[PDB]
DNA sequence: GTCGG
DNA sequence: GCTGATGCGCC
DNA sequence: CCGACGGCGCATCAGC
């Protein structure tokens, strides 16, 4: 139901992030695409919409003209830029912004294939990206990423048995498909007073899951991973993959955080805010009379957090 | 672009 | 060689 | 009428 609708929205909104770099323009035609793709009915005017919150006078007045005429003008002369489209497309390589994008394409280079003839003119990032282009649109079945999950837990388990590693993401929430592979690492050894993701990546890479690596640091790891072909049927496609090292005092906030959805966490932060809390990444800390955030609370579990706000606990299943 | 002080 | 700015991706 | 709208880890480059 107004499918038309929350595309040009979205075609509009990539234009706004990737050709204007009008990063505030393309989260709000995003809000607008969100909400009417929630809406219950079919929108047969602009003032109509113009209802329900992220929408104003300009979406309103393009979706007059859509219902209209079954097409916006300003995306016809878009779509037969040759700058605009091509610099949409590159942006879709991973390591490739509307900065890197705008600057190829200057120098005549729009495409996969003039990317492949001027790999010397990519990063370590764009490289794998191109490598990988068509394996990172790709869905992963939620029945991949279950055998997925069982040989990294297992993997760091042979590690150390104090490692607690937690996937999250829609995963977490139970969804049928993921984009990407969220895991959150923590261990005794480490607090926020007081090599432990270096030796888990190594060791992933040692038993030839983790293939390729986007960026590595002290806390936080981006790569790329693939599951071991059958060898009978055709080899796994190439994944992403977040190894993400955090504090023990911190692991629930970042679980909680980390486990989503954006709009769940917005409500969970707005609720906790007005009842004398201020939670986010890290900590959850309470607001004093004067609204003057201080100390961290303690957290053992996800709950806790709930127990502090007085609100019943939902279920990754239910967020 | 839309919102809210 | 160092330190700070900037691009990129990201609940 | 006009500023806020996401703050951060890592890779890379500009400036010294
Ligand atoms: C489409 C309307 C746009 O609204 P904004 O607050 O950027 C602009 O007015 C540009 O319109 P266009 O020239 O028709 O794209």
């Amino acid at each position: 139901l107004n499918g038309g609708i929350t595309d040009m929205l979205t075609e509009l909104a990539n234009f706004e992030k990737n050709v204007s770099q009008a990063i505030h323009k393309y989260n709000a035609y995003r809000k607008a695409a969100s909400v009417i793709a929630k809406y219950p009915h079919k929108i047969k005017s602009g003032a109509e919409a113009k209802k329900l919150p992220g929408v104003g006078t300009k979406i309103a007045e393009k979706i007059d003209e859509f219902l209209a005429t079954g097409k916006l003008r300003k995306l016809e002369k878009i779509r037969q830029d040759d700058t605009s489209s091509s610099i949409n497309f590159l942006t879709r390589v991973s390591g490739i912004g509307p900065s890197a994008a705008r600057k190829f394409v200057d120098e005549g280079i729009k495409t996969l294939e003039d990317l492949r003839k001027n790999e010397d003119k990519l990063n370590h990032h764009q490289r794998i990206g191109l490598k990988y282009f068509g394996d990172f649109e790709k869905r992963i079945p939620r029945e991949e990423m279950l055998q997925m999950q069982d040989i990294v837990l297992n993997e760091v388990k042979k590690v150390d048995s104090e490692y607690i590693a937690t996937v999250c993401g829609s995963f977490r929430r139970g969804a049928e498909s993921s984009g990407d592979m969220d895991v959150l690492l923590t261990h005794p050894s480490f607090t926020s007073e007081s090599k432990l993701l270096h030796q888990v990546v190594e060791q992933l890479q040692k038993v030839h899951f983790i293939t390729d690596t986007l960026s590595k640091g002290e806390t936080k790891f981006m790569g790329v991973c693939q599951l071991p072909s059958k060898n009978d049927e055709k080899e796994y496609p190439h994944r992403r993959i977040d190894i993400r090292l955090i504090p023990k005092d911190q692991y629930y906030c970042g679980v909680l955080y980390f486990t989503g959805s954006d709009i769940f966490n917005k409500n969970m932060r707005a609720h906790a805010l007005e009842k004398g809390f201020t939670i986010n990444e890290y900590t959850i800390r309470p607001l004093g009379v004067t609204g003057v955030a201080g100390e961290p609370l303690p957290v053992d579990s996800e709950k806790d957090i709930f127990d502090y706000i007085q609100w019943k606990y939902r279920e990754p299943k239910d967020r």
